[PDB]
């Protein structure tokens, strides 16, 4: 298993009601550049980041996706290195509770990421896995079961009300 070297928290609300904290353990020895991006975006130290952003796409028994702090719809976000950065390591496979970079094809990591709640083996090799959930899988589950609309957008906003580096 990859070693966890750092942790980030997300305090999440649904429709402005608190539903709990997710703590993600990060694999900084295997993908240090990807882990630095996600830590800096959680801390907001470049003036922009995840606080206040939403999980815009939620699919029951598959994944929750968020990190689009520019457009809030899946079209946006940016890394601390520029709009996009390259795939750092594709060797780590997904597993239930994996945290992985969303992308638009090869070498197109930004700020968007997803947390799985079921196997997603068809994503192996194509998305950079960079951590896993170490607390609050039950909170991810609440989000996973929230009622959705067009293109799996949550009817009530699922918001990262606060976040940071532990």
């Amino acid at each position: 298993m990859p070693v966890v070297t750092d942790k980030v928290y997300f305090d999440i609300t649904i429709g402005d009601e608190p539903v709990g904290r997710v703590v993600i353990g990060l694999f900084g020895n295997d993908v240090p550049k990807t882990v630095e991006n996600f830590k800096q975006l959680a801390s907001g130290e470049n003036g922009f980041g995840y606080k206040g952003s939403i999980f815009h796409r939620v699919i029951r028994n598959f994944m929750i996706q968020g990190g689009d702090f520019t457009n809030f719809d899946g079209t946006g976000g940016k890394s601390i290195y520029g709009t996009r950065f390259d795939d750092e390591n594709l060797k780590i496979k997904h597993f239930v509770g994996a945290v992985s970079m969303a992308n638009a094809g090869p070498n197109s990591n930004g700020s968007q990421f997803f947390v799985t709640t079921a196997p997603t083996p068809w994503l192996d090799g194509r998305h950079v896995v960079f951590g896993k959930v170490v607390e609050g899988m039950d909170v991810v589950k609440k989000v996973e079961n929230t009622k959705t609309g067009l293109n799996d957008k949550p009817k009530k906003a699922v918001k990262i009300n606060d976040c940071g580096v532990l």
